[PDB]
């Protein structure tokens, strides 16, 4: 059932580290290699810059004619050598704080302005930035596959050469989420209208939905701007679309001519989102991708985990993006493409032993294969570097191959997952909650962000309450799924999306985190799966809308709720429990005929109600809470409670977190201390009394 | 020189609990009291809610006749029972997480719509936020001083009462900074239009400074919306300082109908600016107090310490607002009015091991007093809580009066404190280095704010390109004033308005963080500062700019420079430092002439000199570094050097920090470990059997040499 690398027909975790040999003096390739392996990793894994190689138009140096440190070929033989296999990302796009992000100074300086990505007067948006599907930019890419890709062939495994997977271009989409700008070349666009055209068939249809005034697809203009009207919601809401299709077409394209050559290894993509040690975000980057991961079942994406610390304050990032991912990518196993390993920026400290407790916290949290990135620090040749003289800091490798702290606790966690990879790849938890994934709630990186300074969106002016962006960072990322974590319940994460009911009835609650719209599709499943016999909580709304904001009730007709919306004191009471802290003044007051109620206003009007559908039962709070009070963790219990859900252990401190993670044979329970506390415990199933230090692990087996 | 509390003509270390008596059982009151008596605390501080006790319109009880914990007079009474001076903080606000941030329920709903704070609409912008000086709020307000004041005079240390400060008010502007929304309430825009007209006396010479078109002040509105112009430039910083005018009426009427009770104890006021476990913003919310410092010197501002958390991520936070009190406050102690025990929000936890830490770095970052909030946390009594029924969590006492883990760390930074209050008080640290304040810069917090959502203020469209909140948070106080933490180097901050050039004259170097604009007085100040022997390290701008950003060139002619402003790649190389990252494409290119190149772009053009002037030195660089790169410390090291300022200590670990206080008689080594790691180091005096020292993560060492 678990997914996992395998080799020799066997379990096996992936543990690359991050070497970029354009970063290294080639006298020390060999000894950054042979220490790499001795930390039991069995992957080195870089960048192959476009920039470094094709050193002036149709000039190419692989084998350091110009610079000793151009010689990938004698790069690749020393992989072979020192017994490790190779990760190859040769771009176009690295990023990797090298100068144009790895694109040719010569090829930006020669492309045309239609090359360009450009706003919405037709400016360049940066000298960096090409349009994705540029036809001069594709040449030239092309071009550079065709002096690059033979090499990658002959070097596969498959010829026992080392190269095992290939990275195409890197983090696609991230300079649109980084500037919240998006790409207004023509050729983008007249790829929108073509999308839109696609779609709708005629003006009459698009003008249907959208509530537009158009005599035909020519009056028709990419949306830019903030969003006044519903029309500009909806125009917006399109062109998210479009840019998922947009993504997946420049994927397309790349993996295509990559096949020519002969590569077969497994090619992937890397996802961001991290940011101030924070990953609420991660999601809207990962819901960018749903597209191309629906399209390319052989395209495996992994996660760029850059936690910087490791404390209550982000423990959930890292569970909460491992479940999504596992949602979005269910037959692959979850890996980090670059699993932080030192620190990109000097002032933002990343310690071995914050690290350490990371690296087993990821295990605990699912993870089956990692790359340290970075384990080898970089100095950049001749300024090719954005920043400084120096890539990254606090590595386990300086990059004259000096060990550093982070080296022993490498070893260390190599070590231990050496040793237990067979069982500790084929366990799973045993969760009996499921919490929706409602990927349009994410689609705004063109208009509500982290990143985004203007906000585009502004739900009020729309006659809406519940922004998409709260909901799913406060009310979902930061409430519900901290919360469970925290009172250690385990859950899954399932992707609505084309959803199957026969997945869904294994667990014993379904939470859906929803605002007033939500599509057909999504409203007619979970009617049917409370018909059929499910328990569904969902919270802080009744949607009535669809995803163009038109009237769609379904699900609350099947479900007979009747609600009027009302303004009260932010604090309501439910389950008994007082002082509840709510997001909105406005909530939804249920008519309770056929109900109990079960949370009231502080004028004791009805805000939630329980009732039996069908099979089914149904569980409405008509108000939005996170977890920002004890009250918050009071109502969660109270709810998971509802349907009888135990955690598997009793532990004496209720601020240790632990997984229990299982098969038929073997149980692995990890603890985690992530608090500057140390704390002494003990544990049983629903003496055995330990101590754990600041910030700390400690993982005991149970054979069953 | 040093600025601490005098208690019977002694140093007296200021060490305050907050108990909310209001939120604590009353059969529970002395128990609380003797507990932080027992910690060696000398004072208990407490707000006194106005909802709490005017229970419906001039219905009051201070007596506890309707509740028990409305038994104000018994708990002034516990406090002189139990040996413990007694802080008082009536408001009219409070916030303290209290419904309608302790404005009473029946008041917020009586209030007609012209006493709230509106919107450029007219809109009420919270049901919880009044208009500081609306006639009804202030006729209501002297109603609740009319029945409180009465009680905190009798109960004054003069009248051998416990009580010695009382708080007026509480954080004044937090709710303007927060919602990043002015008050356009008519009697403030009124005001406004009275400041402008006093200011500029004619259309005609407002005209001439703002370069606008108006026939007559009637013409002139309240800006709002994005600044598009200088213009709108103009009369937005103008709007500024109305809004310093503003807070300083608001204080003063309350000043004038407190002393009106006979009340002659300290006033106190406190300083918002942290949120999430960073103080970057706080610089700008200490500005809105410029003209209440300035006009007030019997007001004693403390600061309001949220760290969260105790690591390098915002180990520069606590000293730099230190530092910046300390240059807006200069005749006043340093002290923290809410100094963090505890955390205010369940989700955001707040260890002891972390609070004992940043406790002992206060002491070496020159707190002379302050008052542990929370010290006992509180249950909201009949649904007064804000957020949920408790206030606080992992205090020092739980609710009930239990010892938590922090009461034993409180206790060991108490022990200590009363030990050494005496010498430790007296101390200096040796700064070479003098940093210089430009308020001006600040004066953004309607415009620019990490808080404000819309952004209204965008130097390029004003034809500049440095910004005045990126400069004063990145360049300032994360970078230089971070670096020199870093680099163990000792500064001082210096308020430049109305700075006297004799108090500039002690330091080997004055560090200016310079935009484009700069004012003619400050402008000369400099020119004189370099002409009479001062050392002036000046980037990443010579200005050329006023406050208006209208002409004026004085420092640039009187330093004898010539620039061209330039594109170029980010990275420069400056002192044979290669690769130096920068943050603008931009830079000021300076003509050779009589001085020292000492920077260089990627062209080998000059963006940076130095160069002998009158009896002075001047360096100046034209482009901007903070601290995002090793290099930047390279280089705050290798200016630092030049005037040859050594650091007290050579420390075998760079990423220890230490500081040294010194007196004639005693000398303090505090070391701060702000890194998860066990660190083992060894250090010696910088002049004239090293010693080996182990420190745990996230800790510290304090060493006394006597002489
Ligand atoms: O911290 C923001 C992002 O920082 C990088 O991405 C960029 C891309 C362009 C410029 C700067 C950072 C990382 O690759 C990405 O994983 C991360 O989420
Ligand atoms: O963290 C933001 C602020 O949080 C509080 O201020 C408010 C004011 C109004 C509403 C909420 C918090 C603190 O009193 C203030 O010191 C702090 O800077
Ligand atoms: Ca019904």
């Amino acid at each position: 059932s678990e997914k996992y690398f395998v080799k020799n027909g066997q379990p096996h975790f992936l543990i690359s580290g991050e070497v970029h040999y354009f970063r290294i003096n080639p006298k020390l390739w060999r000894n950054h290699l042979q220490l790499l392996k001795q930390t039991g990793a069995d992957t080195v894994s870089t960048y192959i810059p476009w920039d470094w190689h094709e050193i002036e138009e149709d000039d190419f140096d692989f084998e350091g004619k110009t610079h000793p440190a151009r010689n990938l070929i004698r790069f690749i033989k020393l992989c072979k050598e020192e017994n490790l296999d190779l990760i190859v990302k040769p771009g176009p796009y690295i990023l990797a704080e090298y100068e144009n992000q790895g694109l040719p100074s010569w090829l930006l300086k020669k492309l045309s302005k239609n090359a360009f990505a450009l706003d919405e007067n037709g400016n360049v948006i940066s000298p960096d930035l090409v349009s994705y599907l540029s036809d001069e930019f594709l040449e030239y890419t092309f071009k550079w596959y065709d002096k690059v890709m033979p090499i990658i062939s002959k070097h596969q495994k498959e010829h026992y050469g080392p190269i095992t997977m290939m990275q195409l271009c890197n983090e696609i989409g991230v300079f649109q989420w980084l500037s919240g700008k998006s790409d207004y070349n023509p050729k983008v666009i007249n790829l929108y209208k073509e999308f839109i055209i696609q779609r709708y068939k005629t003006i009459e249809k698009l003008n249907s939905v959208y509530s537009t005034n158009y005599n035909s697809f020519d009056d028709l203009k990419a949306p830019s701007g903030k969003i006044k009207l519903r029309s500009d919601y909806c125009a917006y809401f399109d062109f998210h679309l479009f840019f998922r299709e947009y993504y997946n077409k420049y994927i397309s394209i790349l993996k295509n001519k990559i096949r020519s050559f002969g590569i077969n290894i497994k090619l992937t993509h890397n996802i961001p989102g991290w940011i101030y040690g924070n990953a609420s975000e991660l999601p809207m980057l990962i819901s960018t991708y749903s597209e191309i991961m629906k399209n390319h079942p052989d395209i495996i994406f992994g996660l760029d985990h850059i936690p910087e610390f490791v404390s209550f304050r982000n423990a959930h990032s890292d569970l909460a993006c491992n479940k999504i991912l596992e949602a979005m990518q269910p037959e692959a196993p979850v890996w980090a493409a670059e699993f932080q390993a030192g620190t990109r920026e000097h002032h933002v400290k990343a310690y071995a032993k914050d690290l350490e407790t990371f690296y087993i916290a990821s295990l605990a949290h699912g993870i089956k294969g990692f790359n340290y990135y970075m384990f080898s620090q970089g100095i950049n040749p001749e300024g090719k570097g954005f920043y400084g003289k120096t890539f990254y800091f606090q590595t386990a490798l300086d990059a004259a191959s000096n060990k550093l702290a982070l080296y022993d606790s490498i070893k260390k966690v190599n070590r231990f997952i050496r040793k237990e990879q067979k069982d500790l790849l084929r366990t799973n938890v045993n969760s009996e909650i499921c919490v929706g994934f409602y990927k349009p709630y994410f689609f705004t990186e063109l208009i509500s962000s982290q990143l985004l300074k203007e906000k585009k969106l502004n739900v009020e002016e729309l006659g809406l309450y519940i922004d998409p962006r709260f909901l799913r960072e406060e009310i979902l990322f930061n409430g519900l799924l901290r919360g469970l974590q925290t009172l250690n319940y385990n859950y899954d994460v399932v992707d609505l999306e084309n959803c199957d009911l026969k997945s869904l009835t294994a667990y014993k609650q379904l939470w859906i985190t929803s605002a007033e719209f939500m599509d057909a599709e999504t409203q007619n499943l979970l009617s049917e799966f409370v018909l059929n016999g499910g328990n569904l909580i969902l919270y802080p709304a009744v949607p009535t809308l669809d995803n163009y904001l038109n009237r769609c009730e379904i699900l609350k007709n099947n479900f007979g709720i009747e609600f009027i919306t009302k303004d009260s004191s932010h604090k309501v009471s439910a389950f008994g429990i007082e002082d509840v802290f709510t997001a909105f003044s406005k909530k939804q007051i249920y008519n309770d005929t056929n109900s109990k109620p079960i949370a009231f206003t502080q004028e004791n009007e009805i805000c939630g109600i329980r009732k039996k559908i069908g099979k089914g039962e149904l569980t409405i709070l008509g108000f939005a809470f996170g977890y920002t009070s004890d009250e918050h963790l009071e109502l969660i219990d109270k709810l998971v409670k509802l349907n009888k859900i135990k955690r598997e252990l009793f532990v004496s401190d209720k601020d240790i977190q632990f997984v229990v993670r299982e098969n038929n044979k073997s149980r692995y329970i990890f603890f985690l201390n992530y608090h500057n506390e140390r704390k002494t415990f003990n544990y049983r199933k629903s003496s055995e009394e330990i101590s754990i230090a600041p910030f700390s692990y400690k993982v005991i087996k149970e054979n069953k």
